[PDB]
């Protein structure tokens, strides 16, 4: 059940003004895709704290990739769902390594330990954290730890199932996309299909739809070591051919996943919200 | 749970080319706004059909309106939710006028007799249908019955809760909007506040979303009656103001609900879906 807004005063929108005249802002299946100038983000965090969001994070930080977990959490409480709940999950061979990040209030991090090693993500986040994340938070994001946040990244994302536009291709057709081409994997997309090349580094949703996914993706990873063959991209050419079959219920734009050393600050980016450190 | 896709050969969206670059296609809480362009009917009629989706569609004829049932029902034949699960629920005092219209396979109407008498409409919906709908469809679909449909209306619109823009206001200021003024009123709002006017005469959504709405509408126009005021616009100022805090999950271009007598076909519709007949 949803209780009542407030009374708020904002600006009307105006059905004759579009918020953004350069960029696709909904998909074809009705999901917005996310840019800045397309939310209102003071009624929508009305909307989620009206509901007692909680977000869990989920991040790996395996052998030398520890070294970025102080700058990933630093800049996520600076800019990662500010004012709502928060739990990070923070998956490492090195708990000890896990540098003692100040948090706000209503935000906790749990270390998980895992043996030291695609498979693994996919797996750890269906299999064994399954009934973890379902008492605990209502939905779930799962990112690379190899990045900072700049700017705001907040409940605008929240929706049951997400994906990203990856920064290298949002501007290509779908013939270059880098999707697995050889039918003999599970992850095959035919030259003639695809909406767009998703990023793996920043995907979620619900609870249910990110355990939906990553159990599929798993089970689909592991039909391909049986006959063995490995997709291009791994995890990431996974979860492109899971989100042509399942659409994804919002789209996020490559505000939310950039490499500016590489690509630089185009026009159609406003701002850079989440974005790779150099490895 | 949702099934995969089958594969599909269809064109390409393109980040950089929007579908619509003359209208607002999403709301500032990243509701898609349905217009023509926006959408690929034949993704959405997949999704729907692997939940073999049913509609229930009410409609209201008491005294002279029954004339408007033949020719409401013959058009919704021929272009409401066609290939999908249909329920007609045709709420009148008068069944034997009822027209005997010829049904598409899949599509079942119910007669429901009324006594002879706004809060009819929505106490109707709300307190004496609750169980009945719940049992019988996915989505609720509530018309005024002095209308025909010209064109497509389909799966595109189902979403928890959707409002219409009314044809006459969709180009207004807030200030403008003839929403209940009085702070009298449970539909009150004032002039600073208002996303859009909405119509009454087309909404919908869930059963469960729909059932909130037209209760929480039909107790605020009791309160209203106990209390001897009766607001501007009877029914539709209570949808109003509850659609303000009650943000819809999609909302319905003017396509939706159109008068041509009045309004002419402006370059903003493609498509004059459904439609006002003089009475
Ligand atoms: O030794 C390692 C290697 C990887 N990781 C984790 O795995 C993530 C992915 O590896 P990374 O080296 O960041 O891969 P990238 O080349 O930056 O990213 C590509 O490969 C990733 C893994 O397949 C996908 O998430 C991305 O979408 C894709 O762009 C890292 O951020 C870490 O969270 C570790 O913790 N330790
Ligand atoms: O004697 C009547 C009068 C009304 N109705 C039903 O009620 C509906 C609404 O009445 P109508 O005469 O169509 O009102 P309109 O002036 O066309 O519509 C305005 O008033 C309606 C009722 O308040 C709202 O649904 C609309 O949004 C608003 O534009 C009709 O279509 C019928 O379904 C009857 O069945 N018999
Ligand atoms: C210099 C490296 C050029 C990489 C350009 C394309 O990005 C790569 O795209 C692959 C799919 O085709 C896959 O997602 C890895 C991805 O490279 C990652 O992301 C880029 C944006 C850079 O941050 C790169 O360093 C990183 O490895
Ligand atoms: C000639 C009548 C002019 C009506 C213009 C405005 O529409 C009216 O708006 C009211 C709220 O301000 C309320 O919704 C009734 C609505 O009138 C109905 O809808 C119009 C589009 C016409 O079809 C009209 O005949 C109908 O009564
Ligand atoms: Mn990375
Ligand atoms: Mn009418």
């Amino acid at each position: 059940f949803m209780v009542s807004l407030p009374r708020m005063v904002y600006p009307q929108p105006k059905v004759l003004t579009p918020c953004r005249k350069d960029v696709l802002v909904v998909t074809p299946w009705l999901a917005p895709i996310v840019w800045e100038g397309t939310f209102n983000i003071d009624i929508l965090n009305e909307q989620f704290r009206l509901q007692n969001t909680t977000i869990g994070l989920t991040v790996f930080a395996i052998k030398k990739y520890v070294a970025f977990l102080k700058l990933f959490l630093e800049t996520a409480e600076k800019h990662f769902m500010v004012g709502h709940r928060v739990h990070y999950y923070v998956f490492t061979d090195q708990p000890a390594a896990v540098p003692r990040v100040t948090l706000g209030t209503g935000r906790q991090l749990s270390v998980l330990e895992v043996g030291a090693y695609s498979m693994r993500r996919m797996e750890m986040i269906s299999d064994f954290c399954e009934r973890r994340f379902l008492s605990e938070v209502d939905y779930l994001v799962c990112v690379d730890v190899d990045m900072e946040f700049r700017d705001h990244v907040g409940v605008e994302i929240l929706t049951p199932l997400f994906g990203t536009l990856h920064p290298s291709f949002y501007g290509s057709s779908r013939e270059a996309f880098t999707y697995e081409r050889r039918p003999q994997s599970q992850a095959y997309i035919p030259k003639d299909e695809g909406d767009f090349y998703y990023m793996g580094a920043f995907f979620g949703g619900s609870v249910q739809e990110v355990q939906r996914l990553t159990r599929a993706c798993h089970q689909a990873m592991m039909v391909d070591q049986a006959n063995g063959i490995e997709a291009v991209w791994h995890d990431e050419s996974h979860l492109n051919k899971y989100l042509l079959r399942h659409k994804p219920t919002k789209v996020l734009s490559p505000e939310y996943l950039w490499d500016q050393q590489l690509l630089g600050w185009p026009a159609v980016l406003r701002k850079l919200r989440f974005t790779a450190v150099p490895k």
